[PDB]
């Protein structure tokens, strides 16, 4: 037992300004997922039931970024939806693998299908089984894109590097959906955690991506120049047309359902997670392009032409309880509904 | 003069970082040594107050792997026949309260005549000549018999009560959820700090540390038992069992059970209360609420890849998290729509 | 130029200590200053919501003394003064503004047998203070005299070089100030105590904590802290025997408090105090009963026989907000009401 | 990527009264907005198209400081706004100036009118628009006052002190209407923001507008004693009637329309602010009245006769949110309303 450090999240922290030569209109976004997988917009969708199937995956890619197809279906239908992705135009896909007994099997499926990426992901990254299963699938398919999670140190990322992992996935219970932290009491705040294995994702050269945790576009701002290649999202998607579910309607106001891949409901082990519902946001295209606008305009700021420069030139600053009720709109009645805020 | 030592953290300030596991969840074994004779199969134990252990409780206990403390509120009488009536209900472990009073030796004699397999002497300031001198004299008349002496807060206290004959500490000035001694005496060290602080010069001593109170899920479990506890000892979160000895009430469609605190104003009578008296939600049978604090026990332990308890805490790393980061722990932005068996 | 990090008393903690005494074994005495002493370190406030005859006469009785408001004419406040004193040779004071006429007034009270006298202005750290306890003491030297408010170490060197007994300290602490939101000046109370208090030790005055009390607990880390008594206004303030009669709003029955910045009271200078009910507290008896419990509890955990040994053995710790959460009760939904806890 | 310090707020911090031979009527409240231009109180109504017009501008100058015509409107309209404060007996005024196509020609425009001070404020102040901007305006009018912002950093103080500007305003993010800390994750709490640039300023000769995030008169002489020469309001005036709007009527209770000039109204997109309606508070004169009292009597505790006085002797001490709590009323039911707190 010892106390190491005050772990920070998005939050916690702010972006101080730079010396600008860029305006939002004339910084890139594009980003390096591995070495062969390149994104136009560093943003993905989370591997869940209520989030990411065919339909989603593919205005996702529309959208130049990457969905990642859940795993709670069948391996015949898994491989399935990953076909549809891939006929219509050419887009990426991604697929979602568990460590299970017939993981060698939807590995041989989705590949078939002709998949990008393979994304293994769980509980529990830094584990006996995850790295085994790493190296069984990158024996059989050395050039097979693989992307394990999830974890949430250093010496985490090591290990996966070292079982040949070309990309990490990083967070333990930032969640919207997540229990983590406080049925097991396990997790790191997940800015500290994601610049933690980030910088040393950097020195081995592997890409890491942030997962869970983010609400509104300046957060994704943080995560990126804390040296994330990508940001996974689940609740900022849920809501949309292109996610699974049909739609509820409560109290006047329409809804999707969305709930953990460790609660009850998506099990059928303690449950990890919760079910609820999110507020139906609409098409995709419109929340994305609210994403895209913040994130060029907080790296205008930072006066940063590409995710490459946002790294290396970036400053975080700590706020404290009062510094936060003042980064919001605070002393006024918000009558008219903001297309980036709530 | 006055001196500010330190800033002293609890369970919900603090968080434990992931280690590379072999383990899985259904693999670990939470096996602890309550004392050196006393080896509980699940390191849980049940609060000594009036609204929470009785022998039913206490039955159930020590059935499901734990331990159960008779409370002392009632009759040397009583008491004696609730130890007894758990001891001759098929060879399960059972312990009693009692209190730094006049018929302390009668108490004791009464207890350990019922066969009684751990004695606590639960006050409200343990590091106290009158809980010290206490100790002594029931292990100068019962040396055999063990002994659990409360409550502490200090690695000092930790020292005078092993130096008394204490085969354990109980832990914890303050983290009740019915207390409210930090607010009527301004006394009492956060429960976290305060664990840690004894569990040390409790593994130098070779005694144990008991982390009593501040407990309100089953990652607070983790965190206590990783900072070096041999058990957890609750009452908020068994109150709302069946077994627990209060009656189910009922408002407005839902269901109740009542729980006070032992130094609440109604508690005592039988006048400056340290306690509050309430009521809360009334959960069903143990065995349901158990199994889903052992399934997040495990469930942590194989995070910080630890088969054994001891393994946990030799192995153990802690993060503070700020109020930010204790938003983000907890599931936000979006409304619950179905009820988890373990988040409430 | 930002010194430290100030703490309030729910910020901090007492650490127990090893005790050979009981809660009910404990002494209360305290030591007002050189030549006036409290069977209780409590003072109720000099304010027109809090203390008149009637609050000084029971706060008196009780162990601890009463201070009458200066809100009213010369001729009253002597005839508050001797109403307490006739009543039975008990200890009472009268609050003084530091005005034209500031002599005048005290000699008065010190003709109606007073025994403290308190020089309370705004900022207590001025020329207006240092000379005016220079002019009464001139005229009075036997005269206990206690200036405020304070909230500087440098501050007490200041009074006690000018002749004051005593110091109160506390610069918008209060329940209804509003001066650290409307001056954006103050020092949270816990820091402003400790402070005070210790280079009041190495000059041999007594220091008086004033405003911010809440509970019983915070009196005892105000006492552990160094100050030789509490002053508070917000709790004495629902009591029966403070002025005021009942007002039954929404079906309860509350009396009216309000800040003596306020602009009710102060009837150019803009208002640094608000207005409000608080809940009819009943007697003042029953109030202090719970008070005094709260301390003797507080010394019965550090091992204080008295007030002295509590100073020379505290050891405080700083909580987080999270700790904050786990010191009042949690997880639980309060049927039964506390004689001493509230929400 | 790495963690800077902790940067605090008005809501972190508490000044600590000194030794006073002064009371709060026997103090001065005079300063230099530039080294030209002085104020009789270091009050100024913020650039926003709902709170300063000639109205205001006229109201605030009669006070003592100045109001900023906002640059939401035609530069024939603006032009003929600062017309009306100027020939309305002599008063300052204030026109405002953006990086635009039509830049120079407006700043022609008010000039010809005998605007007192330019005020180039965007979202960026440290950038290479702004900069240059400045550059041409001292180029062709070599004796206007021009102020700058919006900065955060000391770097920035310098490299608009080096373009010539006559005086910076500082603030990013702390607005009651600001998104930018949300949307983009850019920004610096204000009260260390002000400090760090008022002391970089007072090594070159250029003094800082604390700008945003005032609540209370008290934080207005946090502002003050951490180095700044005037604070910019605007949800504090918005509210007058003197502002620009007509009073709204919702609960029988009297509102007026604040609307932040990145929110999709005053823009006509990605949105930087919020809309939506502020309290009425009257007649401005009144308002004003109240936030002198707190100036001066904060200075009474503090022993300062003048603003340079109060900055050379102020010491701050940092409070937690425990401390924020007893600062503000507690444990009372308020009944009847203070002027100064709500
Ligand atoms: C109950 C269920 O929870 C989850 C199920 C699925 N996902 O993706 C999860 C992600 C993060 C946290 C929990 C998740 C689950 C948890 N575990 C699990 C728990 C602990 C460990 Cl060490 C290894 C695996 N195996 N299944
Ligand atoms: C959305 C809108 O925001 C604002 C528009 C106008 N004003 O005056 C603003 C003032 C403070 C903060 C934001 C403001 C806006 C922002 N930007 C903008 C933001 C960042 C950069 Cl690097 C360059 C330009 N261009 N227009
Ligand atoms: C008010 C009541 O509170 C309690 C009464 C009974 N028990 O078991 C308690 C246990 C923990 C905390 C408080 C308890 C009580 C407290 N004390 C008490 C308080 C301080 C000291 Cl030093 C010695 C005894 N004596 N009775
Ligand atoms: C508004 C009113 O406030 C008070 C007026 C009267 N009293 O006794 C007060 C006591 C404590 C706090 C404020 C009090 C008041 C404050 N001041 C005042 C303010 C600042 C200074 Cl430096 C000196 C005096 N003059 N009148
Ligand atoms: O049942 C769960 N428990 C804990 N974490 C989960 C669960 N399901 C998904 N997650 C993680 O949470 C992320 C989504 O979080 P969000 O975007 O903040 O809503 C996913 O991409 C997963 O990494
Ligand atoms: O009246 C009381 N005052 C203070 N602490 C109490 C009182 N009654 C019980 N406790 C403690 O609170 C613990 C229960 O903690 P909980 O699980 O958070 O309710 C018990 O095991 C006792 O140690
Ligand atoms: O109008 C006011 N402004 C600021 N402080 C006040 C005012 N009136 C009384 N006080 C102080 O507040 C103390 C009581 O504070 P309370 O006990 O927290 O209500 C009094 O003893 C005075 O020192
Ligand atoms: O759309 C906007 N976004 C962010 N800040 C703004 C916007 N419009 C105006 N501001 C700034 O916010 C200040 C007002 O702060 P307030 O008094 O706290 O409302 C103005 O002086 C501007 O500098």
């Amino acid at each position: 037992a010892r106390i190491l450090k005050t772990a920070y999240t998005f939050d916690d922290v702010l972006l101080v300004p730079n010396k600008s030569e860029v305006l939002p209109n004339e910084v890139s976004l594009k980003t390096q997922l591995t070495k062969k997988i390149q994104l136009n917009i560093p943003l993905m969708s989370a591997s869940m039931d209520t989030v990411t199937e065919s339909k989603m995956a593919i205005a996702m890619a529309r959208e130049g970024g990457i969905g990642i197809i859940h795993k709670n279906m069948t391996i015949e239908d898994q491989a399935r939806e990953v076909d549809r992705v891939k006929r219509s135009g050419g887009l990426l896909c991604g697929a979602s693998i568990g460590v299970t007994n017939d993981m060698m099997e939807r590995v041989d499926a989705v590949v078939k299908a002709k998949v990008d990426v393979i994304v293994l992901d769980t509980a529990h990254g830094h584990s006996k089984g995850v790295i085994e299963g790493v190296k069984r699938i990158k024996a059989k398919y050395p050039e097979l894109q693989v992307i394990a999670g999830n974890i949430a140190t250093p010496e985490a990322v090591r290990d996966l590097a070292e079982a040949g992992a070309d990309c990490v996935k990083v967070g333990i219970g930032p969640g919207s959906i997540c229990t983590t932290r406080i049925v097991a009491g396990v997790g790191v705040p997940q800015l500290t955690a994601v610049m933690d294995c980030a910088e040393e994702g950097k020195k081995l050269g592997i890409p890491v991506i942030a997962d869970g945790g983010l609400k509104y576009s300046g957060d994704i701002v943080k995560a990126l120049a804390a040296g994330a290649c990508a940001a996974m999202m689940g609740s900022i998607f849920a809501g949309c047309e292109e996610a699974p579910g049909a739609i509820e309607i409560y109290q006047g106001r329409s809804y999707k359902v969305y709930r953990g891949m460790g609660s009850l409901g998506a099990m059928a082990f303690v449950p990890e997670g919760v079910e609820g519902r999110i507020a139906y946001k609409g098409h995709l295209a419109d929340t994305i392009y609210q994403l895209i606008g913040g994130i060029k305009s907080g790296m205008g700021y930072l006066g940063a032409p590409t995710l490459e420069n946002l790294y290396e030139n970036a400053n975080f600053v700590v706020q404290t309880s009062a510094g936060f009720r003042e980064s919001h709109p605070h002393d006024i009645n918000i009558t008219k509904e903001a297309p980036n805020y709530s």
